């Protein structure tokens, strides 16, 4: 048995055994990955020295040079512990350590990377069961212990990183609690273990015919658990809903007792979003569908980011709107392209062409997709596809499945290589009315990439479009510059264009009678 | 000025100027409403004959001079700054005005009303005109610690707006002078409506700015947007509109400690289906939608029961799915065209059961709503699969009329209750394959404890929701007055076939918190 923490990286993003490196003899980037053999990836060099100009070393520590204080020490709690737990399910060496103290946020790298370790669970715990985790609880309101979920691990907030140091703190590690233990396939649902990671839950739900349809650009090493205490967003939520939608019931464990669900009040909502500081979620009923008998995934470019945003207006107003959508702007679109795997090329061709009749600078891809009965896929793509002719929109053709979609989940680990070789990239994810969009779109970047020019630094901006509603778009901008305030010039410029309390009492009356002692994840 | 509450029936439902009454010398029964007087419905005497055996007994209710009302309590201080802030017209305490806020509209309101036993009026009616009104309101209840208890159209049918006890002084906030649309954003596609407006009017209201709502109970008529809110009602365009929880994007709620405002956990959950227990919603914002460009119902019969069931069954299957569809059973099938004053459906239906034995064949309602291309898509999707099951189709009628009639039902129970008869209902969910089985199962047993005695009954009941791997089945079921005895009898064979908490101590921390004199509804 290896566990999950030793088989996602200490200091960065994912499989351990998947990563970006330089190629001999020419330096050439390529994708190392675990099943398949390191894939070349002929342009990326090139474009890092176009947007941001050898490539300056900058390794993280090794583990060994990275000192954390010893654990406190609390023998009477952890006899307790000793007694009903195996001992491989309780770890307290640095390395279980560290992976328990922070997410995945830029900040939690930067520290992780220069060994600033200041507040590290003192003990992790692996429970097997439902039942094993009311024990821990109820030993840890006992003996007023600190605990502190985990899943991945992906949250990008500090959610999972010990506040204080006062008392004996506890890292609850879900991931052995990763089993999907019945699927209902005449209701419909799927009991299943919260610590389960997303590709996991998805194999598992295949097997017995059913999807959940739960997909986070995190969707890789993120937890069914962390998705319910953070509401997550996903990609396909216009097809299959929102995380809240899906969950029908679920059991968290309190340190008042384990709370079980089934005109009055829904309590669901109680604990959905509330990042473990109201119990520890430990299975979950959720709404699953068939496997869809047609999955189409296609790519289209437009001449401008205007024309884009108008065939996301208008599709969203015919009211057939396809399962996935992204829009890239010319800069993303530029970095998909230069993204080209040499192994393992036809619509880059398509790209080259298209580029000589419309300025590049201006072209924009978008990514398009369907899933359903074949009906009903038939239907939406052709509906789609005609808004999608009266908007300029250029076709680049279908490939095959979906894995035209999951090349935003490769992208976290660039900022890895990029963090390794002297750079570093950050993101800011806005809502913006289309009024406001393409002006905030095009002065952010604008701005961004002026306020570096003018110090000597280089730095590089791109956004997508992920999500739309009715009048407006969740945009979302990626910027990076050179190792040496950005976040602010960003934060200052998103609020200046529109872009985005007795409830305290209401929660601290919940907290206080579900939580006396404050020992969930106290803020 | 007349409010609502004087023109409402208060001992009955809906308008006082529409209901069915008995032509004398001929005993046709008519339906008179405030557009046309009188006009006969000549099947329905003899269906009324046929089923519950020719003379009518005639049972009027008491008139309003003849019932007893205990004065009100007095409380001079709390009145006196009442007084102060409030207009004359605002204040009411005349009988009328205590007994339209005691009762709601289920059969055992209407009874006791109709008897004249008014055991627990409120002491004063106070009729706000701004959410700044409930505020001072809630307020000086709270400083006085006087029982205050929201009030909509009254039509709930589980004595929610019932006083419980008379101890303190007792106060109904009747919410209907708050009957603004006050503003409709047509690009966010959101409408901010006072909370006290009726269903109908609030229609009309955002159809002059070219929105809809789209909740549909069938109460609509006679309930308001705060009911519909503050109970979590369910609406029979759900499948296309979504819930009322859904439709709600935020709303102010008054309540002892504060005003709560909307704009982690999402906290309208705490207070939607709150039924008047945590604080006054004045004001909601609403997701609407445009006024659609189709809007198409249509009529189809079925040979049985079996196979209605099982066009219900694909259809949902098959994904594409209608905006309002219902079923009628056999006797609810024969009361709908007993019930007719179009004249081509009675036609169609007359030539179908000449092949079709009537005592076995149903009603099917079926609409779309939407832009045209949509409306389409559904219509032939759903309408092959309706061939697949035996449907024979009865053509349209043009808007939204045969799904209207549902809203005349509550009509004919008034006259039932004044010619010795009564009638009640209960809706149950149940699994696809306990259906049937309950259906037959309920009714058969309904008839026989009834018949055994030599006493008359009828049953009836339709399909209004259906799920993954169920429907909402809705009884009707009528007697001869001699209510407890057949209703134990009805709800003792649903629990029998699967017919449809340390959260206690969580409400109870949010109750003891948000209304700590506990003046909200007290339960
Ligand atoms: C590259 C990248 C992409 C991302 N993309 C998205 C995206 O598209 N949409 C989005 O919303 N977020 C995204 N995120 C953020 C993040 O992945 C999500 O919030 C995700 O839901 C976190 O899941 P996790 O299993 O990693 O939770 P963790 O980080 O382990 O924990 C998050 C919170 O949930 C709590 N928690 C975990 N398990 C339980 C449990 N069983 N019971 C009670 N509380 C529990 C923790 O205490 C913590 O407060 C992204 C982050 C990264 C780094
Ligand atoms: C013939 C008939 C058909 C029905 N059909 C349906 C149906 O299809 N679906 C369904 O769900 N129900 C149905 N019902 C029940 C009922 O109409 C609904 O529950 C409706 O939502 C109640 O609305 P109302 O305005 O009359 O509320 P009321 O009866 O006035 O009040 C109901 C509850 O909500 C509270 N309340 C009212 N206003 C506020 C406010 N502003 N703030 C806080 N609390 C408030 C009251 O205190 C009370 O607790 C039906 C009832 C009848 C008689
Ligand atoms: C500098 C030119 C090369 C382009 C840089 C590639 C962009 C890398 C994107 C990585 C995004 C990972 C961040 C996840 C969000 C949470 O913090
Ligand atoms: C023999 C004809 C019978 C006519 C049946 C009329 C159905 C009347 C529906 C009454 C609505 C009752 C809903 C509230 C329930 C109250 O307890």
């Amino acid at each position: 048995h290896i566990d999950l923490y030793q088989q996602i990286k200490w200091n960065g993003w994912g499989d351990t055994r998947k990563f970006l490196h330089q190629l001999k003899p020419s330096g050439t980037i390529a994708m190392t990955t675990p099943e398949v053999s390191s894939v070349p990836l002929p342009s990326l060099r090139g474009f890092i020295k176009k947007e941001l100009t050898v490539l300056d070393e900058t390794p993280a520590l090794q583990i060994e040079n990275i000192h954390v204080d010893p654990p406190k020490q609390y023998p009477e709690f952890v006899r307790e512990l000793k007694a009903f737990f195996l001992p491989d399910q309780l770890k307290d060496d640095k390395l279980a350590r560290i992976t328990h103290t922070f997410g995945k946020s830029l900040r939690d790298l930067i520290r992780v990377r220069i060994g600033q370790v200041k507040n590290a669970p003192d003990l992790i715990v692996l429970p097997h069961s439902h039942e094993e985790v009311e024990r821990l609880v109820q030993l840890a309101h006992k003996y007023n212990v600190v605990i502190i979920p985990m899943g991945g691990g992906s949250n990008i907030v500090g959610a999972i990183e010990p506040v204080s140091n006062e008392r004996f703190t506890v890292s609850i590690d879900m991931r052995r609690m990763n089993k999907v233990l019945w699927v209902d396939r005449r209701e419909m649902t799927a009991c299943i273990q919260v610590g389960i990671m997303g590709p996991e839950l998805e194999k598992q739900l295949h097997k017995q015919g059913v999807s959940l349809g739960h997909d986070p650009d995190s969707f890789e090493f993120s937890t069914l658990g962390g998705w319910l205490a953070t509401c997550s967003s996903g990609h396909q939520s216009d097809k299959y809903g929102d995380i809240e939608d899906m969950a029908v019931s679920f059991r968290t464990v309190t340190p008042t007792g384990t709370l079980e669900l089934r005109a009055g009040i829904n309590y669901k909502h109680i604990i959905l979003g509330s990042e473990g500081t109201l119990g520890i979620i430990t299975e979950a009923v959720m709404k699953v569908h068939a496997v869809p008998q047609a999955v189409e995934y296609y790519g289209f470019l437009f001449p401008t980011f205007a024309h884009a945003v108008s065939a996301l207006q208008q599709i969203r107003s015919s009211e057939v709107i396809p399962t996935m959508i992204r829009v890239y702007d010319p800069e993303e679109t530029q970095l998909s392209f230069a993204w080209k795997p040499s192994k393992g090329s036809a619509m880059v061709k398509k790209y080259l062409h298209y580029i000589r009749s419309f300025d590049f600078k201006n072209v924009c891809l978008s990514i398009i997709g369907f899933e359903g009965p074949k009906k009903v896929v038939d239907f939406h793509r052709t509906s789609v596809f005609d808004i999608l002719s009266k908007n300029a929109a250029f076709g680049l053709g279908s490939a095959p499945g979906k894995t035209w979609a999951e090349k935003r989940y490769d992208l976290p680990y660039i900022r890895d290589f990029l963090l390794d070789h002297n750079m570093w990239v950050d993101v800011a994810e806005t809502t913006v009315s289309y009024a406001n969009l393409q002006t905030l779109w095009k002065d952010a970047k604008q701005t961004f990439v002026k306020h570096f020019k003018d110090q000597g630094i280089p730095a590089w901006i791109c956004a997508h479009i992920s999500h739309t509603y009715t009048n407006g778009v969740c945009l979302y901008f990626i910027f990076a510059s050179k190792q040496n305030e950005a976040k602010k010039l960003m934060t200052d410029i998103i609020f200046k264009y529109g872009g985005s309390r007795g409830w305290i009492n209401v929660y601290r009356s919940l907290k206080e009678t579900i939580d006396p002692k404050d020992i969930c994840n106290p803020r």
